[PDB]
């Protein structure tokens, strides 16, 4: 037993719920939130921005010096950090922004990343802001991820597509 609530169950470990990932981490305090990140961790737009301004530019700061450290993530890749205020840890995961060009068949290898953690709060990778089809999006995540993923969306309208279409 864990706390999400009002989630509709997709599959044996995935759930979806309309919610705004940022109001349902604070009122959660998942072990894990996943952020919509790309390979430099600059957190301007989209869940990534979102996130960063709930922390109050905290985990902007510790991104920089993640990246002075380490240099820039793989796209598909992923690194752990602080959760700050809004859970324990926030896994980064970069899946392929399709306005910049890239391959689409990474969205595979992003979602990969979270079969490293037992349960996971997350956005669809590579929608939104990054371009992709979410429904194809959801489709890699089903047929990807094997641990608990709670799924928020914050569109409503997306949402009720995502539900009346899924196989
Ligand atoms: O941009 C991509 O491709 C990655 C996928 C994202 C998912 N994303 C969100 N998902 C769940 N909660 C969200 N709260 C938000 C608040 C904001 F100000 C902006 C976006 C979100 C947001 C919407 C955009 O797409």
């Amino acid at each position: 037993v864990n706390s999400f609530s009002g989630y509709l169950k997709l599959t044996d470990n995935v759930y979806i719920k309309n919610a705004d990932i940022v109001e349902e981490a604070k009122k959660v305090k998942p072990t894990v939130v996943v952020n919509a990140a790309n390979v430099y961790l600059k957190h301007g737009g989209g869940v990534a921005g979102a996130l960063n301004k709930a922390t109050n530019n905290a985990m902007q700061v510790e991104s920089d010096d993640y990246i002075a450290t380490n240099g820039p993530l793989k796209v598909g890749g992923s690194c752990v950090l602080s959760g700050h205020n809004l859970a324990k840890h926030c896994l980064h995961v970069v899946g392929p922004n399709v306005n910049k060009g890239e391959d689409i068949q990474l969205l595979k290898s992003a979602y990969e990343n979270f079969n490293q953690h037992e349960v996971l709060l997350a956005p669809l990778l590579s929608a939104g802001i990054f371009g992709a089809d979410p429904i194809h999006s959801l489709r890699v995540c089903v047929d990807t991820v094997r641990t608990n993923v709670y799924l928020a969306v914050f569109d409503k309208n997306l949402y009720d597509k995502l539900v009346s279409s899924f196989l």
